[PDB]
DNA sequence: TTTGGT
């Protein structure tokens, strides 16, 4: 049941008119966007609405890719003129600009004007036009009192989206939803959150937020944890991995390939987001960090089911697709593993580097599969003929020396679940000659119980812990505390009335 | 202290 106000903003997009809506955290913005994305596709075709957002996880909430990933601009720190020449040299991305009828963009507060103007320049010169965006309908979404775009230099403040040429050209009104939905039970809580949107903590709200520094109820509901910087996040994801039953599976990065520099080259190789050492467990929660295909993108969340190799997986897949299979078909690949590679790879320079990656030793023992992974056959009267359960296990044991890789179940935007075997991807910073300067093979997965407050923006975390220990940018404490649905579900550490203040540029916007 | 690429 969408609200009347939420429904009208959807209709309004039938105008073709650029619309920009807003309203404090958790008002239904990104939900109604989902249905407006349905009508904009029904107007220009599925393939011609660009559904993007500022951070790849926030993109998945509305079912789409990052603004950079759609645009083809990479990081887009380059010259306005430069990016355009890069986009036009990619058929996929060129004709993507040629053909789009809408650009939906959610969590706009983290878009920086400098980039919007670059995208405007690209949208025009490619679409051969001079309208606001080469005439693309803009749907803009968010709350500017939440996180601003990331200022690397904090003595060049990064010029929020509305400071741009392109915005003043194409946004000449703001709509504003006012009813709050996320916290909708805890009314005092909402008022407490609203006076945090501005920096108006009083003597009483502080005391009431400090009452929330108690411990979350301890049950099997694993709580989400939000911290300011990536260190405390990484630390709390391990503090949860250590608490999870089972051994860790260490995945060690493969690194090359230019001559001897080490003053920053490992400052370059810690600076990859691809840890030199990635630990996982069965039942862990991971998030993809590389755009890999249409529905498996940076910001997909998943839960590791067990670890397999290709061959042990090809068999496991067979059984999920025929869950009442005759047990004979298995023993043919169980006890005749020559004919398994027969049936498997009949289905169709960097290949050797990702070969030696995740290679168990020729003799290292092989922990058997979990009995969790056979619960799908566990819907019960007469004849249990899961000898098949033991059969798979024998197949798994043959992977001694083979390449064992985490089998993840991902739950997509539309809650469509999809299981993939996560091969390693590779990262590289390359020169003008593309030379092997600095390379790293690694799994494109991160643990996802904890999130930086930035990646936390967009999500609803019913049970959540918040540690405002290092909060630095304006809005950061608002975004974090505003994730929780109830005070019951919330725990807050290190409350500091003075590290909670609002950006002046934005109050100026909301009144000039 | 933070995001973003294939
Ligand atoms: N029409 C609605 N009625 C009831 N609850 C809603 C409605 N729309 C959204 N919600 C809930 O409120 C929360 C906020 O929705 P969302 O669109 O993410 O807010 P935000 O505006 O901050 O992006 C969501 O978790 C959603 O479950
Ligand atoms: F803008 Al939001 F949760 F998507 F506050
Ligand atoms: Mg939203």
């Amino acid at each position: 049941g969408l609200s009347k106000e939420q429904e009208s903003i959807i209709k309004l997009a039938e105008n073709g008119h650029n619309i920009f809506y807003t309203g404090s955290a958790g008002t239904g913005k990104s939900i109604l966007l989902r249905e407006m994305i349905k009508v904009l596709k029904g107007i220009y075709g599925r393939e011609n609405v660009a559904v993007t957002a500022s951070t790849g996880l926030a993109a998945c909430n509305i079912g789409g890719i990052t603004i950079h990933s759609f645009a083809g601009i990479g990081l887009g720190k380059g010259d306005a003129d430069k990016l355009y020449k890069k986009v036009r040299r990619s058929r996929k991305h060129l004709r993507r600009w040629e053909n789009i009828g809408a650009l939906v963009v959610d969590e706009i507060s983290m878009l920086d004007a400098e980039l919007l103007d670059k995208l405007d320049f690209i949208a025009r010169k490619i679409r051969k036009n001079h309208q606001p965006f080469g005439g693309i309908q803009l749907i803009f979404c968010g709350d500017f009192f939440q996180l601003p775009p990331v200022s690397k230099d904090p003595n060049r403040p990064t010029k929020f989206a509305f400071e741009s040429k392109a915005w003043k050209e194409g946004v000449k009104m703001t709509i504003m939803l006012q009813k709050v939905f996320r916290q909708r039970g805890d009314v005092k809580f909402i008022d407490m959150l609203n006076r945090m949107r501005l920096g108006n903590i009083d003597d009483e709200t502080e005391r009431e937020f400090k009452k929330l520094s108690r411990p979350l109820p301890d049950d099997e509901i694993i709580p989400a944890e939000l911290y300011s910087t990536r260190m405390e996040v990484e630390r709390a994801n391990n503090s949860r991995l250590s608490k999870l039953p089972g051994q860790v599976h260490i995945f060690n990065a493969i690194d090359g390939g230019a001559l001897e520099d080490e003053e920053l080259k490992e400052r370059l190789l810690q600076n990859f987001l691809a840890p030199k050492e990635l630990h996982l467990k069965v039942g862990a929660q991971v998030m993809m960090v590389k755009n890999l295909d249409a529905t498996l993108v940076n910001g997909s969340l998943g839960k590791v089911i067990e670890f397999m190799d290709p061959e042990t997986y090809f068999c496991y897949e067979a059984l999920t697709n025929d869950p009442s299979m005759p047990p004979e078909k298995l023993e043919t690949w169980a006890e005749n593993p020559s004919k398994l590679k027969a049936a498997m790879e009949r289905e169709q320079r960097k290949s050797s580097v990702k070969e030696g990656f995740a290679k168990s030793d020729i003799g290292e023992p092989v922990s058997p599969l979990d009995s969790s992974v056979f619960d799908f056959m566990k819907r019960v009267v007469l004849e249990n003929i899961k000898r098949k359960e033991q059969l798979m296990q024998t197949i798994h044991q043959n992977s001694a020396g083979k390449r064992r890789l985490p089998l993840v179940r991902f739950k997509a935007s539309d809650m469509s679940t999809r299981m993939v075997l996560v091969e390693p991807e590779d990262w590289a910073i390359e020169d003008e000659n593309e030379k092997p300067l600095v390379s790293r093979v690694q799994l494109p997965l991160m643990l996802a119980w904890s999130l930086s407050i930035h990646k936390s923006q967009g999500q609803t975390l019913p049970k959540v812990k918040v540690d405002l220990r290092r909060v630095f940018e304006k809005g950061q404490a608002y975004v974090a505390l505003s994730r929780a649905v109830s005070r019951e579900g919330l725990q807050v550490l290190n409350f500091d009335r003075t590290r909670i203040k609002a950006h002046q540029k934005v109050i100026d916007f909301y009144l000039t």
